[PDB]
């Protein structure tokens, strides 16, 4: 029957590749279905701007070694068969009955005041023409160049309808998953950094479907502060350290922040069960569109994944299983905050003595009154000792027994990366010290007498990031506004950065004041991208620090730059900063050459001096 569920799919697939279909080369696939392989054409870039104004760094390893993505068969298989060919053991039933009471509460805590909803092909349309579905990666539009001109498309319609009668019918024919390659490993600090993973693709239509049955949950910002207490969801980094500065204000232990080690390969059939709950919340059609988003395509899957073969040949397998993400879901996010919110209230309940190891196989009765009193008395408030941002946490407990409280983790199959086993976790007394989302925060006094937290992390990827630019199709002017966007980017997140400030200035100086930022310097949905812009960079940063702030009492505005202040350099330096080094001394003194060469290759244009 699981057969049965993937059926059509497969078949329109041995059809329309019936030509070169072929049943193994010997497979590597393990925890897969295997179904057959067919021939395909394999599949597999510097900022001139950015690279001229950071020449220090082209002795820095750590960026020019820097590389996103390998889209090679090659990688396709290795990041498959190192996060995706993997299975994670289902919890046992004591487990699984507090995890069970536990999605209970947070799904009605949820949804307290929050109705769910169809999202709108106008909805999708108004997304798709802006700055993305983002993550929930389209490129599968491939009888259209683009996603836009597909949505423009009546016939485009017709094939989502067709599909939507399919699925109103119990039945997917078309969504399938492509893995498209794999995002390498980023940098970070032991327990921090994260790990390669998959690039999924679907159909466009297919990402309507997920979009138009459960997207609510993004769309209306089920995850916000406000409405979930532990999420973040909506808020912009710039917020994330006065939030962790909040939670550092109560009264409780250490601070902790535990990384999953791969969250997505640990995410069990447990956890989709209890996600799935969200089915008990909707009415109507508006159910069984969301019944069939979940059966059909999150729950039996059907991948396409390339495969390197004979002669400098490559073929695709086709394969499935039923199984749970990796993310390539519209509501991917959404989903890993709500069981990260859950996984992170059984911890806090085995360590406030409610739970045991004794409890793992069975939950006394007794035990399963105990949980259902605990939540309903304490969940609204320790969900906000909580920032939960996908996989990503911070929790502030109570005491510090949350160091040992990990039978229940682990034996939820949410290991904690680089740490042994049973080892106590670490927490931090500051705050300041605390990861989160790629950055610590640290709280800095202005000139005025007046305070404020700022993000930091390491400058190395930042500047490496910026050098890389992901065109082919990308002009001239399209590198310079990329490289304006990061160096726009860094003056509203980053000014606080001796190198950064002074590489943003730079830029802005060496290209056209009229030019408007393209293209994104962030994948994360906590990167909101008000530097896209020709706005003054110091209005915008007076309206984010100052007048939006909502922990900015004063709404005195900030009027030069020379008063906005920079992170200590002892910090700057921790963080990657390279003053008081021969080669940045020369390159800040010699900087002028630099933005002249740029100036005289873009040619006349109004420019403007910002290294005053
Ligand atoms: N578990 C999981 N997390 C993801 C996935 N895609 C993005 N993220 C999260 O998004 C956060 C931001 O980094 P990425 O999306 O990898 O790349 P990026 O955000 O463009 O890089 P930054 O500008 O440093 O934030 C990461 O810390 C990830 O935890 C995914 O598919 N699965
Ligand atoms: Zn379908
Ligand atoms: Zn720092």
């Amino acid at each position: 029957s699981n057969q049965e569920k993937i059926k059509k799919r497969i078949q329109k697939l041995k059809e329309e590749f019936a030509t070169t279909w072929h049943k193994d080369p010997e497979h590597p696939y393990r925890t897969w279905t295997y179904h057959g392989s067919y021939e395909v054409k394999a599949t597999g870039l510097v900022n001139g701007v950015v690279k001229l104004m950071s020449k220090p760094w082209d002795a820095i390893a750590n960026v020019t070694t820097m590389a996103m993505t390998d889209t090679t068969p090659f990688g396709q298989q290795r990041v498959f068969k190192e996060k995706v060919d993997t299975k994670a053991p289902e919890p046992p039933a004591g487990v699984r009955e507090v995890l069970n009471e536990t999605t209970n509460w947070l799904w009605a805590h949820l949804s307290r005041e929050k109705r769910p909803r169809l999202c709108t092909k106008e909805e999708f349309i108004k997304k798709v023409n802006s700055n993305a579905a983002l993550g929930a990666v389209f490129a599968e539009q491939n009888q259209w160049s683009t996603a836009r001109e597909a949505v423009n498309d009546p016939r485009f319609w017709e094939m989502v309808d067709e599909e939507r009668e399919n699925h109103l019918r119990g039945e997917c024919h078309t969504c399938i998953y492509n893995m498209m390659g794999k995002r390498e490993k980023k940098p970070g600090e032991f327990g921090k950094a994260k790990g390669s993973r998959a690039i999924w693709f679907m159909w466009l239509g297919a990402r309507y479907l997920e979009f138009e049955a459960l997207g609510f949950l993004n769309e209306d910002h089920w995850l916000s502060r406000e409405n979930s207490g532990g999420g973040v969801e909506g808020s912009g980094v710039q917020k994330l350290g006065y939030i962790l500065r909040d939670i550092a204000g109560k009264q409780g232990g250490k601070m902790y922040a535990d990384d999953t080690a791969g969250w997505d390969t640990r995410i069990t059939r447990t956890d989709l069960e209890n996600e799935a709950k969200v089915l008990e919340l909707l009415d109507g059609e508006h159910r069984m569109l969301a019944r069939a988003i979940i059966e059909l395509t999150y729950r039996h899957k059907v991948v396409k994944v390339m495969r390197p073969a004979a002669e400098g040949k490559t073929v695709m397998d086709v394969i499935s299983r039923e199984d749970q993400r990796g993310s390539g879901q519209v509501v991917t996010y959404a989903l890993n905050t709500f069981t990260n919110i859950a996984v992170q209230l059984v911890r806090l309940m085995e360590a406030e003595g409610v739970i045991g190891p004794q409890h793992l196989e069975q939950l006394p009765r007794k035990n399963k009154i105990a949980v259902r009193t605990w939540l309903f008395e304490n969940g609204e408030e320790r969900v906000t000792r909580m920032a939960i941002s996908g996989d990503d946490c911070v929790v502030k407990p109570l005491d510090d027994r949350f160091a040992t409280a990990l039978h229940f983790l682990n034996a939820m199959s949410k290991v904690r990366k680089d740490i042994q086993e049973w080892k106590p976790s670490h927490g931090w007394h500051d705050w300041q010290q605390v990861p989160f989302c790629s950055n610590h925060f640290q709280e800095i006094v202005m000139k005025d007498g007046r305070s404020i937290v700022v993000p930091c992390r390491g400058q190395d990827e930042l500047i490496g990031r910026a050098r890389i630019s992901p065109g082919a199709g990308w002009n001239v002017k399209d590198t310079a506004c990329l490289a304006k966007a990061y160096a726009q980017m860094w003056l509203l997140l980053y000014f606080h950065r001796r190198d950064l400030r002074l590489m943003a200035n730079a830029i802005c100086s060496a290209v056209p004041v009229d030019w408007v930022p393209t293209g994104r310097t962030s994948w994360s949905i906590h990167s909101k991208g008000e530097w896209m812009t020709t706005e003054d960079m110091l209005q915008v940063w007076n309206r984010v620090w100052i007048e939006e702030n909502e922990w900015m009492m004063d709404k005195t505005p900030i009027a030069s730059w020379t008063d906005v202040p920079y992170v200590g350099k002892r910090e700057d330096i921790w963080c990657g900063s390279l003053i008081g080094t021969r080669s940045r001394a020369t390159w800040a003194e010699n900087i002028y050459a630099a933005i002249n060469q740029v100036r005289a290759v873009i040619g006349k244009e109004n420019y403007v001096d910002y290294m005053t």
